[PDB]
């Protein structure tokens, strides 16, 4: 046990009183699989959401094909962009772009912008040092991007480039102001992810905070904010307490000048910590429904960070805590991105519950 | 046995290797008294910077004196502002008034502003009702205070209430502002106190943010910046990080409109601290002075919060942790508070140590 629904519903979690902080494990177990599928299609969130799919976890392009109508923006994680030599730019993983898959989704869900995301791969001090330092250079690198948008029909890309050097940027900041205006020329869309702009456990500001906000906003199309992953294995606690994901927004663009064009991240995927070994394990929708029917634990809402966690014990490994996501913890965060009128990302649409598209 | 200077010296302690990293506890006892006599009337800071006195500690009074040249203003901490009845208002502590030390102050530092620090006590939710409702009420309270300062020779006041209430939050800005414009009627100052705006070990915004300081800024002459108390007793550690500071400022004015009108607060006392105990105890100069002498201790300096602690074992008590302020952890955030526009506010001139003045 414990029983499993398989059937489809009529109406959706919201209107079926499903959205409560008194959770017991039986009732997720239950309903996850049921989602309303006569209204797939209509959308309950009004800002912009953007949703990533990963090959390794397949799930996640079915989920696509079937919700399709309540995302804005589709990304999904196949390439990279890598420096070969000088003025030599290189788009790998092209091999997973999946022409048929993308022609599917794009079928059921008209206006849905396809933006896989490119990131920036094995780039090295003097990479970036020659690269953003030379117009010529940047000007090769945009060429390269914009034609496998062209060749292979994306409607655009996710850029991850930010952290992902760790140098400190005027100098990052106008590459990307560029290639943003050679992919709009092209009729293409240019969306950047950032980190927190305060940063974990700190009180402190990170590397992409309103300086760097206020440079790009009025240029790019979306800004994929990581508001997740807020906790650690040596420090288990909650993904993305609510009010650090409220200010993490206030704090990048506290006049309200560019909100839609803040993607309010949100994580399908939960943790799950073992405190003894001061070690953590992601879990996906599989593993948690399996881990509630292995112990039937209780679910504990914190209020504050407004999330579920649970413990159990394993025989080897010990005491373990649990932060997976709930139609609650997530219904708050849809609420707090309309209050903060801001859009909404989600990593990654093939680890969550398939009910959870009800709320979107 | 350690070897403490008396005398006063020609240079400053910044023109004498004297502002390091790397500290000697003996070089703390054997220079803190020796400041630069010379110089005392010469700036080496060129924002405002507001020092506070307060009565139990009675070598600030002192300190005004030698040093008052290198302050913009003063605020006595001897009043406090009660509300007696309907439209009833009275200003207590006129006893600790001194008129002579504020005739003796000005006459060394010309151009040195008083603004005694007049702190909301004993109101109740309803005065604050009754009051914040009112236009005759603030009317009244407005005419109080303004007969004081008027009467006591007062060039305005650092008003300390915003923590006592923030729930309407609006009603409170009202009267501020009709306090602030009688104020200035009168042509006298206006200052409030204002919390962090990043609140201590919780990753979010407090209650006073740039949404308050967007509609108090135009109409209040300063803001005295609580940036300082960042530890607490179960969690020992410093007073106030250097980004933690910085992200306050820039987290209150964005947009840099008012940065000359921030008062960054700077500690001149610091905290001692009982690893196991979970408790602490403020320490001022004196105190600070003597710990050194009786144990002798490594000073190790923090270079992620900027700021040099030390420690010391009493059987009697336990282990102990102590955090203070060095010319260094105090050159730096003046170096800050120079690269934010901002001014400075010392709490406060009977804690510290006489050389620190040499810095401003």
């Amino acid at each position: 046990t414990l029983l499993e629904k398989s059937q489809f519903s009529d109406k959706p979690v919201q209107d079926r009183g499903l959205v409560v902080t008194d959770l017991k494990a039986e009732s997720v177990v239950l309903e996850h699989r049921s989602y309303c599928s006569a209204k797939a299609r209509d959308r309950h969130f009004a800002g912009d959401v953007l949703g990533y799919v990963t090959p390794w976890n397949s799930h996640g392009y079915d989920v696509t094909k079937v919700f399709g109508s309540k995302f804005t923006q589709i990304s999904p994680v196949w390439l990279q962009l890598k420096r070969r030599g000088r003025e030599m730019f290189e788009v790998t993983g092209l091999h997973d772009v999946d022409q048929g898959w993308m022609r599917a989704v794009r079928k059921h869900a008209k206006g849905l912008h396809i933006v896989p995301r490119l990131l920036f791969e094995d780039w090295t001090y003097d990479d970036f040092r020659n690269v953003l330092d030379s117009e010529d250079e940047i000007e090769e690198l945009s060429k390269t991007v914009v034609q496998v948008a062209k060749n292979q029909h994306f409607d655009g890309f996710v850029v991850e480039v930010w952290n992902q050097l760790l140098s400190q940027r005027v100098g990052l900041i106008h590459m990307l102001t560029h290639l943003a205006e050679a992919l709009h020329q092209a009729r293409l869309l240019a969306l950047l992810v950032i980190p927190p702009a305060i940063t974990p456990g700190t009180d402190q500001l990170g590397m992409f905070t309103h300086k760097e906000f206020e440079q790009l906003a009025p240029v790019l199309d979306g800004f994929s904010l990581m508001t997740y992953d807020y906790s650690t294995a040596h420090q288990p606690g909650p993904n993305a307490p609510l009010s650090w994901v409220r200010a993490c927004v206030q704090v990048l663009d506290p006049k309200s000048k560019w909100r839609s064009k803040i993607l309010l991240g949100l994580n399908f995927y939960g943790m799950d910590y073992a405190t003894s070994k001061d070690a953590r394990e992601p879990v996906v929708g599989a593993r948690y429904i399996q881990t509630l029917k292995d112990h039937r634990p209780r679910m504990v809402w914190d209020s504050q960070a407004s999330e579920h966690f649970f413990e159990y014990k394993k025989s080897r490994s010990g005491r373990h805590v649990v932060f997976y996501p709930t139609l609650k913890s997530l219904q708050v965060r849809l609420e707090l991105a309309r209050e903060l009128g801001v859009g909404v990302s989600i990593w990654e649409l093939g680890q969550g519950l398939d009910y959870f598209y009800d709320l979107l």
